């Protein structure tokens, strides 16, 4: 009745008995590479896996791919109990990156330290003199200027603008390792968003059939659909997520989203680009305008970067990830944590419990109370068997609202309001079941039997597929009733048949 | 906006925040920001509640200490418009490495040093149970009865007994980072935001500790996890965020209380005060106490009629605190004689309490419009209404009354 | 938002362009026997037939009934525009009439304002009534009345209050005066008179309706739950498909109204005869509280009596009946009885067209969203998919303001739950049985239409044809047009347990 | 919803909310009857200016105050009794019967003449009336309706002087009774000079209201605005709507004028008799909007004029107009020249006690509380929000002119709304408001402010407590100003009772 009061019943010593409905994306690196290491982490809740190219060669993340797909194969013998695993391809844009090291440095306050753009010094970086590989460095900073480098852990003051160098004050040191990455709040920046690198990466995702991209440093909308035209047709149906990781993407965000099939809030790059005491606030400001569009939102860095070295995360990281879940995230990201950490399979298995906890703390009545209220006054059959379906999850108590789609945006479509049923997705189509990870709240299950000869006949038998396996993963038991969305006809265009089934 | 979720939309981070820091800041008073001029500082920078942590130095030093608040309060008391009240806080040591005494001999020293010290409230450690409670209340006795006492929640036991706690408190504090090693880590946001949620209900103030800004005990700038994870705390509802080795120890002492404003008053753009008063009105046990009833009258009148600010003449601060318990939109300016009350005052989120030093008239309508008039020039200074603007007055009806149960609705001059 | 709103933008100078969603009811009497009258009535807009079996021979009525079915069935040549057109058979009931006076039928009697009189179930008496000594046919007058009751003569114009209580006889007071006739009406406020549900004629007339194959019965003199259940044992297991609607004539019907209303497919409330036995500033409000209690259950009720009685004799009535109409339409009434003015008036046909215009026009005075928005909270916790599926699509009725709910049911009861929750959007109830057409008009909002195409094979197609004939049926009332989306509530698979499935279907 | 739970064996919980107004005639003039009749629940007065000398309606409203300053001696359970002046206005009347009713057939011919020597002997033939215009405004097939539009004529032929008539609608006709033109451009003053004289009387008389007769248009209202002018400012002007025109210019007609009455007779006549109902629940609504009184006038227990009980459709319809949200309701000839008149108060008093009792109070005020564009205005509205939150027993209103009462209840609250005034005007005046219960106070103004705001509320305690409003332990909403000698009425507090 009230969120105030929803709020004074949570228990912690009360089990949560509701399930994860936030999807779990894992940065696949040297530490999960393996097949074996993959098929725990799949058990343990993994949903997405991100291939990071920053690093590594084609080559490289093409075993990569092909190891995620064996493990996630593994368990296509049973399709009752199998979970479909999506591969994402990180791009790496506009960086930014130091050189290497002589023979990690210490940097101490208030000493000299030259960055200079000489290639001979490339390789060859100390406490005294710093490379970079952005040649036009000189040419978007002025005397005063503060640049941060490897996740804004070291930051330089420049006393001096020189030709091909830069003379700065070193204002808070560390350990300055090798190819660490370099920040520039307030810079002119005129790198391209899709270099002739990412080109040559994005086409290999076409190839190597990824469902979902990650674009680095999306500024702009027309940054986005050079990554469309990238993709061209034969990417036609891959989900381009436009990654918000400076001030200028935060300003002209409508466009982005507008333009993009799902964003990714990038917090700890934003930390360096926009004061600390406001990120909060583009946080939940991005977050809650995908939720209003229905577009899929990933929260990214910062997540749990203790359990690198530790088997347990702290305190705050735990109250973070939770919040960002509450905020309406769909999707949370593991970053350094299954890349290369010493605890891989624990940074899935404790991201599991974190988001599954916080599960009890999402009030969804007033979501779809909300929701339906800024929801455009439309005749759309859809839009009206999605209103009307969630509207008939919350008074029937039910298991689950089961979706027949083969496109995916009708399931789409349902999770937009925000019900506390989980969205069954029924689907023939194996990339869409990947893709509908994206989105909150939706359990994707593939469907490999035939299409039946008769379309009732169809209809019931993936049904009752659906049914199977909600009773198999707890969501319902006999004596419950759920919803199915179907179309009415063959070649139907839209789903606007809703039924009130009780389970078998 | 109509909606939460609208609300969150239209956010934005170039925009300067319009709305005045409705939470509390409290600050660990140590070697770092001990000093006259430092404290002095920070009173101009948000410091509302000065917390003296009694786990280490001698009643001389926290004597020396609590002199230095009130010398650098009292500066400020030359302009009775400008002047804000600092409260002193005793954060008592408390049993360490279970049925241990609920107070230790040198707790109760430290308790009755403090009522000698007249500190306006007590942070009790390592509150397990009721009965923790009413022996912190027996030591405190008569001398002590109008000092709050702020319960602190520190381990597993204190979160399962939480409701006889909270009933028999004055207040809670949610140890954070001590609740972290107790309990699991990924169940603490949960209790969080149950005591915040609970407290909120009841209308007894709730503070938030340990973990804040630990970065700025050596940097000048904090992390922006911190950022967040001071915001969210904010945003579950608590009234006072309270500063431990940032400013007690650290480097940057001025610079934490600084930043604890900023992030406070970015916070507070956030914050939905349609939902949270709606929810608050519907929970209440209908009234059917005169002041209850004025109290809600006047918070939705502060919503209905745009009002700027809600001026409430109190003696007690009861009345203020029952105003503020519903949490409303315009600040609630709590006008007093009573200078502990004042400064016990900022416990309560949305509360601007005043300190009037004008002699009481023989008239009593003289004497509230006096009181009146002071609360709009304050107000008008603060920058929270202007002349075409109109505010709610709460008063009693007359000389000596058990209600604040007169409202009204009054143009500023 | 506002339902002040509504009322504040009213405009008499215009036209009506809501539709009229109460069911008209009309009494065929003299007047309206004829079948060229009767087919000019269901084009005005009549949509049952009441037969009063208070008078008349079953031979009468019988001609009445074929004349009826006879004007009703020469619109069926056009399926689209075809109105079916429902038969009802009001009960006499158990009536308590005097003796007679000094001989003679018509002789009449002088009555003294505080005299005394004697009342008799002495059978020697039944012709022989004077200013003194009255005779009735009620035999347990005795064991229902006590000291100091009222006893009402001749629709209450004669009150009387009883004194001395006996075996069998009563001595009485006069308090109202006036001229007494012969075998005349007699009422009893207050008092539990437990005469028989049915009466030996009411027997034979309600085998009689059997017979005739009628749709609804509106059972007289309704009092308690077993009389409901008395009327339907005797109209038995070949007429378990007849409606009863009970008629809540006096005091002890309406303070036992739900245990009535429980047993009871429909009430009438008439409001004539009702006023004779409580008080008239108290009759408004059993109107309003029986209407309102039985739209919060979903059964069909009446408002009869005191309609446009004026128009029996005038061709328009008076402001007072205007008002008096509008009024027990916008408390939430179904349908809407008129008797003398169809039965023995001058002007039938200006009488239905009244109705018409008057039931139209309150219709607009009518703040649907609230309706549905009271009876969405008291609705009981159910996970029955075919109250759940009826929900939702009055819940999509107001969201995509939709022109019509089109509702495939067999028995009707699919078309009623819908109903039940009263949309500002018709229900038009797409049936292939007879009967469930004609009993559909009972329920406020449904549009019944008569399918008459044969059932096709492939279960898909027949619901396509039965969707496309409410389609084509709904443009040709003016319901809806082509840019328009309509409401499909259906079953899953042939011989479904429930009708569970619903689809938002734009129109063709 | 609350329907359900009506009951009509459980007595009437709550009280009569709306206003009662009399009009007093042969059959109520005395003192003896008229005492009654403001103990049976009788708010205020109307005096029919259309019969009647000057002499005649002076002595009347004598017995009036006579009757009402009877009640004086306890201050508690006094009651505020107003006087109403209902004019003449344009109308048409009929002449004199020779020789007594005539009956008058369906299908015969009547003759109407303007003959001055055929005035005083009207029959079945022949037929005077004192509209000399009526000629040149009327035409062949034209209806004239005669006696409240019971009798109808249908024109046939006209003529210089003369007009020939067939009687559509037959009956028995009176001597001068009332005559209809619908749809006639009628050219009779707004204000006669009839009219003039008798508003100029009133205001002689010391009257609280006038009913205006037959308003057409917003300057008709201004006319009689002037007629009363400056020494006649505070009373106020109730419009009648008796015609089409009435209703067609509606929204101009009621910002001109203090309060409307919904002349229903009258109106069933000039418009068709089934669109009404619409405009009554029309002319209501908007009333209840802009926060001016509503009166029901006519056809409300016409059968009590002969017959001691009303019959059901009457009670029925009586009851609707309360349940429209109509602040009064006006009986005309069932206490004026009726047998039983002071059982027409005591039916009127029941029916709308009963209809109070199916009227939901919070679906009222939710709805008229978004429909509002001052502190007055800000502290009334929370005045009425608190009376639902903490189930008041009253709303106390300190008030000198009403305005701040009135206020109140424009949100119409349940709780009783209890006017305390020193102004004897302005507690009559306040019965023209629903919910309204005024009280006068005759005691001395106390020296210290809050001495005589206590003194008040302890005054408005006691006749709450005597009239079952509430009782110790309840509580009360209080409304006054600041100070003595001020602006608005921004003061709200809540008192438990003692
Ligand atoms: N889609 C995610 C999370 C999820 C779980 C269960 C229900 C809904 C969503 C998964 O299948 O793992
Ligand atoms: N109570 C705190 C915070 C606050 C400021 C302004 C209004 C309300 C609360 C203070 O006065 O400093
Ligand atoms: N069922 C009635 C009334 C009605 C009309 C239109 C829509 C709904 C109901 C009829 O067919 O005439
Ligand atoms: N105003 C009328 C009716 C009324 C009675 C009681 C309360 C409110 C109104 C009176 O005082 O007599």
């Amino acid at each position: 009745d009230t969120f105030l009061e929803h709020m004074c019943r949570l228990d912690i010593d009360s089990p949560p008995i509701t399930a994860r409905n936030t999807g779990i994306i894992c940065t696949i690196g040297p530490a999960s590479r393996s097949v074996e290491t993959l098929k725990e982490m799949i058990k343990s809740g993994m949903n997405v896996a991100r291939l990071n190219f920053s690093h590594g060669t084609h080559e490289y993340h093409a075993e990569t791919i092909k190891n995620v797909r064996t493990a996630t194969e593994s368990f296509a013998s049973d399709p009752i109990l199998y979970r479909p695993v999506a591969v994402a391809l990180d791009t790496k844009g506009p960086e930014i990156r130091t050189g290497l090291i002589k023979g990690e440095v210490e940097l101490k306050k208030g000493a000299t330290l030259k960055i200079t753009l000489d290639n001979a010094y490339m390789e060859k970086c100390d406490e005294n003199i710093l490379w970079l590989d952005y040649k036009n460095i000189c040419k978007v900073v002025e005397v005063g200027s503060k640049i941060y480098v490897d996740d804004g852990l070291i930051s330089l003051q420049v006393k001096q603008k020189g030709a091909d160098f830069l003379v700065t004050e070193v204002e808070n040191g560390g350990s300055l390792g090798s190819k660490k990455g370099v920040n520039l709040p307030g810079a002119a920046v005129d790198l391209p968003a899709v270099s002739e690198k990412d080109i040559q990466d994005l086409k290999f995702g076409v190839e190597q059939d990824v469902d979902m991209v990650f674009a680095s440093f999306i500024r702009k909308a027309s940054d986005v659909h050079e990554v469309r035209k990238v993709l061209g047709e034969k990417g036609k149906n891959i989900k381009i997520i436009s990654k918000i990781e400076n001030h200028e993407g935060v300003r002209r965000f409508d466009e982005i989203l507008e333009a993009s099939d799902g964003i990714m809030v990038a917090r700890g790059d934003l930390g360096i680009e926009i004061p600390a005491e406001k990120v909060f606030l583009a946080q939940k400001m991005m977050i809650g305008r995908c939720n209003r569009a229905g577009k899929p939102v990933i929260c990214a860095t910062q997540m749990l970067e203790s359990m690198i070295k530790k088997p347990r995360p702290t305190r705050a990281e735990g109250s973070d990830v939770a919040n960002a879940v509450l905020d309406g995230a769909d999707c949370i990201m593991l970053s350094g944590e299954t890349a290369k950490g010493d605890y891989p399979l624990e940074a899935v298995r404790m991201q599991n419990l974190i988001a599954r906890e916080a599960e009890a703390a999402i009030y969804h009545l007033q979501l779809f109370e909300e929701l339906r209220r800024l929801a455009p006054i439309t005749s759309d059959p859809t839009e009206a068997t999605a209103v009307g379906a969630v509207e008939a999850s919350f008074k029937c108590c039910s298991g689950a609202i089961i979706v027949l789609t083969k496109s995916g945006r009708s399931a789409h479509q349902v999770a937009r309001y925000r019900p506390r049923a989980p969205i069954i997705a029924v689907t023939r189509n194996p990339q869409t079941a990947r893709q509908a990870h994206l989105y909150r709240g939706i359990f994707p299950v593939l469907c490999k039997d035939p299409v039946q000869e008769a379309w009732a006949e169809d209809v019931d038998l993936r049904v009752n597929f659906a049914m199977n396996v909600g009773k198999a993963r707890g969501f319902f038991k006999k004596g419950d009733v759920v919803i199915v969305l179907t179309g009415w006809r063959p070649g139907s265009g839209f789903t606007n048949t809703m039924r009130v089934v009780p389970v078998p």
